[PDB]
């Protein structure tokens, strides 16, 4: 607690600007330092899952050697709305890795549910955050019923600090075997619909990997990255939002501008 919000920022007001709830975790790995704001709070995961799906994919593959490069067939009753790589290999199949790139980096939902059924499902996912220490992530669904936001659904959350704790041990700590770690940090640094969210936050010069998520209900969106200063210890940091109303519309720029504030409460100069 010594170490937790030295530095207090203005994220009520940010919240009711928006309209709704926003929840904070960001964690300076050096230091221990932290900004927390709702940080305990359940917000849907909504595609952020993906994520963590394509890191417990590279833990089974620790043990799998063959499982990457596995070439998955599938039909066009698997192609769920927003599947933009999926659809173009839909004649060909894609491999485990690359259904892996495709969640992370193009939050495809075809890709991600193919890699569900590879790790048992949505309780083979939680399984593998439980056996990392995350006792707070839970998935319950699959796509797309899991982007439901239902105000006060348990089902298909986590909480900013969990999201931020979990993150940190699968892209800086142990929980991945080192070659597995840096995949991992690759596909969240090529990641390609996180430009307007966290990253715009983060000075151009800086390493950044990320996942977003967008429920589409319920002003409900997030993002979380681990960030590299250059000359000093990585940041990890997790910003998720929802909103009161089915209709009420989520905002890249409150995400962005949750992040700057989470960066400017560490210290950190951006
Ligand atoms: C994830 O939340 N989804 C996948 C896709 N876009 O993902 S992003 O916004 O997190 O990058 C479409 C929206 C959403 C969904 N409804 O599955």
């Amino acid at each position: 607690h010594m170490l937790t919000n030295l530095v207090a920022e203005p994220f009520a007001k940010l919240e009711q600007d928006f309209g709704g709830s926003i929840g904070v975790y960001a964690m300076d790995t050096g230091s221990g330092a932290t900004v927390s704001y709702r940080a305990e709070e359940r917000f849907p995961l909504c595609s952020s899952f993906k994520g963590f799906l394509a890191a417990a994919v590279l833990a089974r593959s620790q043990q799998q050697a063959d499982l990457l490069d596995t070439p998955i067939r599938y039909g066009k009753n698997a192609l769920v709305p927003w599947s933009p790589i999926s659809e173009k290999y839909l004649t060909t199949g894609m491999t485990v890795a690359e259904l892996s790139a495709a969640a992370v980096q193009y939050s495809d939902n075809a890709a991600a549910n193919l890699l569900l059924k590879e790790l048992g499902g949505p309780a083979g996912l939680t399984a593998f955050m439980r056996s990392i220490g995350d006792t707070t992530f839970r998935l319950d669904r699959w796509e797309l019923e899991l982007n439901s936001a239902i105000p006060g659904d348990a089902r298909d959350t986590s909480s900013p600090r969990a999201v931020t704790e979990s993150l940190q041990k699968l892209t800086l700590g142990s929980a991945l075997a080192a070659p597995q770690r840096q995949q991992f940090v690759d596909w969240l640094k090529g990641n390609t619909t996180g430009n307007h969210r966290i990253r715009a936050a983060v000075p151009a010069d800086w390493a950044v990997g990320d996942k977003t998520g967008t429920c589409g209900v319920y002003g409900t969106a997030n993002d979380y990255a681990v960030v590299w200063p250059t000359g000093r210890a990585p940041i990890v940091l997790a910003v998720y939002t929802r909103a009161p109303n089915k209709d009420d519309k989520h905002s890249e720029a409150v995400i962005a501008a949750a992040a700057r504030l989470a960066l400017e409460g560490l210290g950190v100069n951006g």
